[PDB]
């Protein structure tokens, strides 16, 4: 077992916090947030988009982490990884370990780290301001298991810890989600979201 990373929401100095886009709950949906539950929801290896925001630009040099903990406090300590099945189905990029549950889609500059001291995964990149006509910058993750996949998650749930950090790794911003990655995100954040309404 590890120690666990903090999930507190820390703005930091930027301003520095989440955003996701608004995509509805249709059949045809690959990835839906709910912001009743604060919870993500999207199908495997399928792009999540997360916009990340701040108040003034930080320095060059400055990255953005993306972390998996379990949210259960009897599990909070395990490492999250995919699962015996996905981690040997050798579909790696080229970058990413097969073991790691967060991918970075389509940045060259992506780094994955498994941690020497507590053996967790992560995925950081260059964070970049916005580009012309835009107000935030945005992150294309992919998640590499579902939810409920045996020997990995096992039906557990997760939160992913989004960490703005400078160029020696120290903290200056954070924020976190939970995820759900399921076959079905739309007529499943629709179901939580009326679990929650009763
Ligand atoms: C990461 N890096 C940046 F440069 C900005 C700006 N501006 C935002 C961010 F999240
Ligand atoms: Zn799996």
């Amino acid at each position: 077992s590890s120690s666990v990373p903090s999930q507190k929401t820390y703005q930091g100095s930027y301003g520095f916090r989440l955003g996701f886009l608004h995509s509805g709950t249709a059949k045809s949906v690959t990835c839906t947030y709910s912001p009743a539950l604060n919870k993500l929801f999207c199908q495997l290896a399928k792009t999540c988009p997360v916009q990340l925001w701040v108040d003034s630009t930080p320095p060059p040099g400055t990255r953005v982490r993306a972390m998996a903990i379990y949210k259960q406090s009897q599990h909070m300590t395990e490492v999250v990884r995919r699962c015996p099945h996905h981690e040997r189905c050798s579909d790696s990029d080229g970058l990413a370990p097969p073991q790691h549950l967060i991918r970075v889609e389509g940045n060259l500059r992506a780094e994955y780290l498994d941690d020497r001291n507590t053996f967790r995964h992560s995925v950081v990149v260059p964070c970049e301001p916005p580009e012309v006509g835009s107000d935030c910058t945005t992150i294309h993750y992919n998640y590499m298991c579902y939810s409920s996949c045996m020997g990995g998650m096992n039906r557990r749930p997760i939160l992913t810890i989004i960490t703005l950090e400078d160029s020696s790794g120290n903290l200056l911003g954070r924020d976190s989600f939970e995820v759900r990655v399921c076959a079905c995100p739309g007529r499943d954040r629709r179901t939580e979201e009326e679990n929650l309404r009763k």
